[PDB]
């Protein structure tokens, strides 16, 4: 809440008590509207008295201030005398800076509680206009700093015990006299309610070509908990502000009209704000009401998907939602080789006397070994697919040994195409179509079986692909059809295990193969929209992208999802790359990376951070809570940071949760990164309570901090940069109770170093 003063000669407000202060003067003390400075300003008058304003404040509002701080901005120029005294006295407490000007004409400040005083300004400057701020952090030993001018004047002032109750400002002495005149004062009080428990999951954006509007969103969860429980039905909430988060309109439901039967549950609202179009496009996922993430419910037959909705800042309207789900929801049958292989093979009748054509549509994840083959009883064709050295996507033909480069493009390598093989009995050869385009002719090589092929060929060699669909043609007849796009889609009253379809499997070692995705989720906190690629390969300026939780069966990993259109056609990047190993041959060990939040460096490098659940140590390898990866392509790829983990972030607490990491730029064009999390309590341990805050002045190599921003319950949290000196932060504290702070970055970063 914010309680000011700006001076103006506006009749309506032409004085502090027609702006809601009361007059507190003794004697002669008194006060007048002042030009003679060119703007208007108020002038307070102590000559021969007291001449102050004050403001009350409630219980509440006291609780709140000592438990989510505050802070007290002055903009004033001191005339004559001392004791001007801007501060704020909490019935038991008080920070008191007194400032004044000594018999030398100096302005000077002392403060109550410390021995001593600081020079600030001498000469003209003594008496000119400046900026005071006083910035109050909670915690155990809660302190204050001030600054003047932007600039850290005395860190760890200790609050001095007080009986006064009131906010004031003026020349608070009846005896010493002051004289300084006021063009504006704003007290705010950190903390204010914006969504209530049970609601939770906030996330929060700023307009940088209207400054002041800041949209944030959360989950309406009528019975509260986590998206799939019958007991409740979760929607996707937002309010907006245009005075800079300081007040916000009517919370709004974006969801129930795409949810009139009570049907589903919405949730993790992911909000990217675009400049070039000043919108904000906010993702969110779809779930059927009784069955979802947790416990992996959801199946790829249900109601899951992702869908968006377009806020018009200018204006200031919501357009309806917008369903992307076949864009970003992957149906397919998939084949996990890692550590294995797994082979489907049906035999067939080919006549090779006769042409014959096949066709796969297959996705290479990763690795190598990956196959289709076709015999027809004289010959047999075997493509291998796999991604080289440098990421590229390569096949090799069985009797040929010049590997083919069917793409180079990271975004294409791990895309679907259609292979097809078609078979010229006249010629004896068999050509290779890659998405119709003719690619290559070959023999094959000499064979007596006849059948047709498919998956993951070597035990000791690791690979994954994805099919869409297998089908075998000859004489206008299909002798073989696998539509997996079709079949994961369906309920298990239709029949989709292969070998009862009739293939044959063989497998060795450790696999796993399943239908399609399980769920695509945007996850919690905000994207981005990317502006640092003109020298990246492959990505572009103006993307739009959050990194996204995919659960393919019973594993959850993420995934860029991301737009080049601005927001219209959406396109999913690749998995992130964690370690697995099988523990006496059977028992799988690997890393579940889910809640994840992404910034663009300095070099258009993407930096992402991400909570780990579930198993976190793999091969004696302890990963932590929260683990970094980057990109160097736009966001399609990534790579693990070594030891970049959860230890980079000093107090961290130790229980997996939520974060927030963004940019900050300063208007001197300097930036650095800020990250949010609870330090727990104690600091570093586990629990979601006194959230903190920490920076890395290095592309995210070290942090430093951090600095604790909130002194109690606190779990997932948003950050995001409000102004050139101003970052926003909306975090769920008691009873998931979310809360906004407004945090003067451009001044606190000054307690660190
Ligand atoms: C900032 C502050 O607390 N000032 C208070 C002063 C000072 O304690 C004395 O002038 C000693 O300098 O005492 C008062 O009775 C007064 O003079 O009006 C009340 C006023 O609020
Ligand atoms: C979409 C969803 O259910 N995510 C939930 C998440 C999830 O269960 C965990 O990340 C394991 O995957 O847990 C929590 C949590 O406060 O800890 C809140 C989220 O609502
Ligand atoms: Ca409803
Ligand atoms: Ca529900
Ligand atoms: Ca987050
Ligand atoms: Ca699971």
């Amino acid at each position: 809440a914010l309680f000011d003063y700006n001076a103006t000669g506006d009749t309506e407000f032409d004085s502090p008590a027609k702006q809601g202060w009361m007059q507190d003067n003794t004697n002669n003390g008194s006060g007048v509207l002042t030009n003679a400075d060119g703007m208007p300003a108020w002038l307070v008058q102590g000559i021969g008295g007291r001449a102050q304003w004050t403001y009350s404040l409630s219980t509440n509002q006291h609780a709140q201030a000592s438990s989510f701080g505050w802070r007290m901005t002055t903009e004033m120029k001191v005339l004559s005398g001392g004791m001007i005294t801007n501060y704020y006295a909490n019935g038991t407490q008080r920070v008191l800076p007194i400032i004044s000007l000594d018999s030398s004409g100096n302005l000077v400040v002392e403060f109550e509680g410390q021995t001593g005083r600081t020079v600030l300004a001498t000469g003209t400057a003594a008496t000119e206009y400046h900026k005071f701020e006083l910035v109050f952090l909670p915690g155990s030993n809660p302190s204050a700093s001030f600054y003047f001018d932007g600039k850290l004047i005395r860190d760890n002032i200790q609050p001095t015990a007080s009986k006064q109750n009131m906010i004031v400002w003026g020349n608070g002495s009846s005896n010493t006299d002051g004289v300084a005149a006021y063009r504006d004062i704003k007290f705010e009080i950190q903390g204010d309610v914006i969504f209530r428990g049970p609601d939770r999951i906030p996330s929060i954006v700023a307009s940088s070509v209207t400054p002041g509007v800041v949209t944030a969103f959360a989950e309406k969860r009528v019975g509260g908990g986590d998206p799939g429980a019958l007991s409740n039905t979760n929607d996707i909430i937002t309010r907006t502000s245009r005075d800079g988060g300081i007040t916000w309109d009517t919370e709004l439901n974006l969801t129930e009209q795409i949810n009139v039967s009570d049907e589903f549950d919405f949730s993790d609202p992911r909000p990217i704000y675009d400049p070039s179009s000043n919108t904000v496009l906010v993702s969110y996922a779809r779930w059927p009401t009784d069955a979802a993430q947790n416990g992996d419910r959801i199946k790829p037959w249900m109601p899951n998907g992702i869908f968006y909705s377009v806020y018009d800042v200018a204006s200031g309207n919501w357009q309806a939602p917008i369903d992307v789900t076949d864009q970003v929801k992957e149906r397919s049958f998939q084949i996990a080789g890692w550590g294995g292989s797994e082979l489907y093979r049906r035999n067939t009748s080919l006549n090779s006397q006769q042409d014959w054509q096949s066709n796969a549509k297959i996705r290479i994840v990763d690795g190598a070994a990956n196959q289709i083959q076709v015999a027809d009883g004289s010959r047999k064709y075997v493509v291998t697919l796999s991604i080289d050295e440098s990421g590229g996507l390569v096949a090799n033909l069985n009797g040929v040994s010049a590997p083919i480069i069917l793409q180079s493009e990271h975004a294409k390598v791990h895309s679907f195409h259609d292979y097809e093989l078609q078979y010229s009995a006249l010629n004896h050869t068999t050509t290779l179509f890659v998405d119709g385009q003719q690619i290559t002719t070959w023999a094959g090589e000499v064979s007596q079986e006849n059948n047709i092929q498919f998956g993951n060929a070597d035990a000791q060699i690791d690979g994954r692909l994805h099919v869409q669909k297998i089908v075998l043609t000859q004489q206008g007849h299909n002798l073989v059809e696998f539509d997996a796009f079709y079949l994961a889609q369906q309920t298990p009253e239709v029949e989709k295990d292969l070998e009862k379809l009739g293939w044959t499997k063989i497998k060795t070692g450790n696999t796993m193969s399943l239908y399609g995705n399980a769920s695509v989720n945007p996850g919690p906190g905000h994207g981005i929209t990317l502006t640092r690629q003109q020298n990246i390969s492959g990505s572009q300026n103006g993307r739009l992208i959050y990194p996204a939780i995919v659960l393919d069966r019973f594993f959850l990993n993420v995934m860029s999802i991301y737009s080049d259109d601005g927001g219209s056609n959406w396109q999913t990047g690749s998995t992130l790359p964690i370690p697995f190993r099988w523990k006496s041959s059977s028992i799988l060990e690997t890393l579940e990376p889910s809640e994840a939040d992404m910034v663009e460096l300095q070099n258009g490098d993407l930096l992402l951070t991400a909570r780990l659940d579930f198993n976190q140590i793999v091969n004696g390898v302890n990963y932590s809570p929260r683990q970094q990866f980057l990109s160097k392509d736009g966001g399609i790829t990534w790579s693990l940071l070594e030891a970049n983990n959860a230890n980079v972030f000093s107090n961290i607490s130790t229980g997996t949760v939520d974060a927030s990491i963004t940019r900050f730029e300063q208007s001197d064009g300097s930036h650095f990164l800020l990250f949010t999390n609870p330090q727990g309590n104690p600091a570093g341990t586990n629990g979601r309570q006194n959230l903190g805050l920490w920076f890395s002045f290095d592309e995210g190599v070290t942090w430093k901090g951090p600095i604790q921003l909130v002194n109690g319950a606190s779990a997932y949290s948003d950050i995001y940069q409000l102004d050139s000196e101003n970052a926003i932060v909306i975090v769920e504290t008691d009873n998931s109770n979310m809360r906004i702070l407004r945090m003067p970055i451009t001044l606190l970063k000054q307690k660190l170093t």
